[PDB]
């Protein structure tokens, strides 16, 4: 749904690596479902899961 959450201010708590840690730990191919399902349970967002995982999971592009 995405209501209102930029989450763009310098950086995030240790969760940055922790949240992503368990995220990339659960699997690798985080799809639109996992990107949204993972972003809401891990602490990311539909906009982050893509850009965030890009650098934290640069698979292709």
């Amino acid at each position: 749904k995405k209501e209102k959450s930029p989450k763009g201010k310098s950086s995030i708590s240790p969760q940055a690596r922790a949240f992503l840690e368990q995220v990339f730990r659960r699997k690798q191919s985080l799809n639109s479902k996992e990107k949204e399902e993972v972003a809401k349970k891990c602490g990311i967002t539909p906009l982050q899961v893509r850009v965030w995982f890009i650098n934290k999971r640069m698979r292709s592009k």
